[PDB]
């Protein structure tokens, strides 16, 4: 059994053409995992993950912040104590508009890696 | 399999008792269940002040997030309390329970794959 403070766990920074000021936290891991995996994921103010979409759903829980969801057409923003279900294939992404980090929970079947 | 995408309160989901031989003091939202899920369920557990998850094991593991409090974690050996921001893993087959030994709710998430229910 792993108990574990998910702050210690070293984020990664990812800056590229679709994702920029975004930190992603890997809890429980392909090493771990038999079926899914556990990411906790630290959107800076202005950060953003642009509109994509995978062949597997995510499950995200909103720790922190207000978080606002790109969808297909249109946007939504929710809080902390959210939770959001996203289907396999369906267009999202993330934006925090806010002057002050923004956290969630992210996870997601293994095939989709960590 | 259907499209769109879910974004709810957890709070606007209700928390049902849970009364078991090996459990009392809980209560659980199920968020994203059953009818839902490809395949991992989404619930938070609220521990009642004493209430208490009795050691147990099942074929299927845990990953656990801790949303709110001090949950005390029951191992085959010994207990470890951990608050708020902490995550557990739980591998299938282990030995593990809770406590709450403190005043106030403790909340936690807890995911399992759909196979062994929600
Ligand atoms: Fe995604
Ligand atoms: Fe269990």
């Amino acid at each position: 059994m792993i108990l574990k403070r998910a702050y210690d766990v070293t984020p990664q920074k990812i800056s590229t053409d679709k994702v920029r000021g975004v930190r992603k936290r890997v809890l429980i891991g392909l090493k771990d995992a038999p079926n899914f995996v556990m990411r906790l994921f630290t959107v800076e103010p202005g950060g953003l993950i642009d509109r994509h979409s995978h062949p597997w759903e995510h499950e995200i829980f909103v720790l922190k912040g207000k978080l606002t969801v790109l969808k297909e057409q249109g946007e939504e923003t929710v809080e902390e104590g959210f939770y959001i279900f996203v289907e396999p294939n369906e267009i999202h992404g993330f934006r925090n508009d806010t002057d002050s980090e923004v956290e969630f929970l992210c996870l997601i079947p293994k095939e989709g890696g960590e």
